[PDB]
């Protein structure tokens, strides 16, 4: 049994070894959302201002298409695990891939650097993120009610990292010491790595040790040319470009909408082509296709927060922060650090009005819908205040404003969202239903990376109010459907 070899106690009454993935994860999550708060700034700003001197258009396009590359990495990486060194060789060899890609950054590599970089936290990322998760999920026994409240302080050490990184490396901006700031998520990433390696034999025993379905001779052969011949032609292709002088990051951008566009329908396809998914199964899995939309149509403008209103708000506001007295220079990075603010803040207290309500609560659709909708609203928002000022200089409150509608959307659709990736799934086709779930956040960003070239023919203020119009129109479309969709 994987329980006899584990401690059940000694982490606020859950087992020893999720006070050692805490610790683990809050360290990965703070070099992760740290170096991606400088990433931005570091790409478009000026050569004698320590930056690459990149276009503003793809600088934006390189963050939403790294994002959506490391959720896609999950599905193979989680496919590993299962299949060929279990979930800890996976989490400690993705680590190990995690540190050289802060590494990169900060030596003076520039482009070579910058690329190389996102190359080995890609990796890293799709091998450690889905199987550090299934570990804290292995550590509790089959009936074992703790397991839920488990995974809640699990997330915390998430929005921890995120939180403070962005505040720490505020400083390594304003001085326009990059590779100090790179250098540092880089050392913080090592103490993650050491306290793994210090306690993780005696806190989670034998749980991940070896793969779940492991390969036979002959699918090691298989497997072994039909990945050996897509990682073959991929070579080629970058290396033949790139001497004759024809490689840009459209390639990237292109290939990834590709993928992003693709691999829904696939999953969805197979899920309802199947012949071991019953009738009843079969109308839940058509009841999460609206769902999918909606929470699309959410990370889209979610995730626009990190390379497009962020910029809007530095170049349009007058980053000085004013409430009933109060005020400061705000710092660039930390709008970074609104999200998982408010997520600290008012997750149990959602978590809470639920529960007040028991039967008397909202759908599914409901509440995915109400989430799209605020995220809409948030770019209505922000888009009417630079129409209705223009050439004035406007308060940094509208941008943190802004902020705000879309993580009060978020409280809505994600705990709705982890919810609904795990009772709609079907008997066989439980890890098949999770990559849709998360496939929502890899999808909307691979679409990013694509739809930022649209900022510059329509224009940045425009752009605002026509995507918050296109998220609201669909979500009320989607919304006429609620008792249809509640199956
Ligand atoms: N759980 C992490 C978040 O939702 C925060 C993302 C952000 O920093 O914008």
């Amino acid at each position: 049994q994987t329980i006899q070899s584990i401690p059940q106690k000694g982490f606020f009454g859950h087992p020893r070894g999720l006070g050692v993935l805490f610790f683990v994860e809050f360290w990965e999550r703070f070099s992760y959302y740290g170096m991606r708060a400088m990433l931005i700034f570091y790409m478009y700003f000026a050569i004698h201002q320590n930056g690459l001197g990149i276009d503003k258009t793809t600088a934006m396009s390189i963050m939403s298409v790294y994002g959506a590359l490391i959720y896609m990495s999950s599905i193979p990486g989680a496919w590993i695990a299962d299949r060929i060194t279990g979930t800890r060789g996976a989490t400690l060899l993705g680590a190990v891939l995690i540190i050289i890609g802060h590494i990169c950054l900060s030596l003076p590599f520039a482009l070579f650097g910058l690329f190389s970089s996102m190359f080995f936290i890609i990796i890293g990322s799709g091998l450690m993120k889905p199987n550090i998760s299934n570990i804290v999920g292995r550590l509790y026994p089959e009936n074992d009610t703790r397991i839920d409240a488990g995974f809640v302080i699990f997330y915390m050490s998430v929005n921890l990292g995120a939180l403070i990184s962005p505040i720490i490396l505020q400083h390594f901006v304003d001085i326009r010491n990059f590779h100090g700031g790179f250098l540092l998520a880089a050392i913080g990433m090592a103490l993650g790595l050491v306290w793994y390696l210090l306690f993780n034999r005696k806190n989670l025993g034998s749980v991940g040790m070896k793969p779940t379905n492991p390969l036979s001779k002959e699918e090691k052969r298989k497997y072994g040319m039909i990945i050996g011949i897509i990682v073959a032609i991929v070579i080629v292709v970058l290396l033949v470009t790139y001497y004759t002088h024809t490689l840009s990051f459209d390639l990237i951008s292109n290939t990834v909408l590709v993928l992003g566009v693709a691999l829904p329908i696939i999953y969805f396809t197979t899920m309802l082509r199947s012949k071991d998914v019953t009738d009843g199964e079969r109308s839940r899995v058509k009841a999460f296709i609206p769902l999918f939309i909606l929470g699309m149509l959410f990370w889209s403008i979610q995730e626009q927060g990190s390379n497009v209103l962020n910029i809007y708000g530095l170049e349009r506001s007058d980053m000085q922060l004013n409430l009933f007295g109060w005020t400061t220079r705000f710092g660039e990075a930390l709008f970074q650090s609104i999200n998982p603010l408010f997520i600290l803040l008012f997750a149990p207290v959602i978590s809470m009005i639920w529960l007040k309500m028991g039967k008397k609560q909202p759908s599914l659709a409901i509440k995915f819908s109400i989430g799209t909708l605020l995220a809409g609203l948030s770019y209505i928002l922000i888009g009417l205040v630079g129409l209705g000022y223009g050439h004035t200089q406007f308060s940094v409150n509208w941008v943190i404003l802004s902020y705000v509608i879309c993580v009060i959307g978020e409280l809505c659709l994600s705990p709705t969202g982890n919810s609904a990736a795990v009772k709609l799934a079907p008997k066989a086709f439980n890890a098949q239903m999770m990559s849709v779930w998360l496939l929502t956040n890899a999808s909307a960003q691979a679409i990013n990376g694509t739809l930022v070239k649209l900022i510059k023919p329509l224009g940045q203020t425009n752009y605002f109010i026509f995507l918050g119009t296109v998220a609201i129109v669909i979500t009320l479309i989607i919304l006429v459907f609620s008792p249809k969709i509640t199956k």
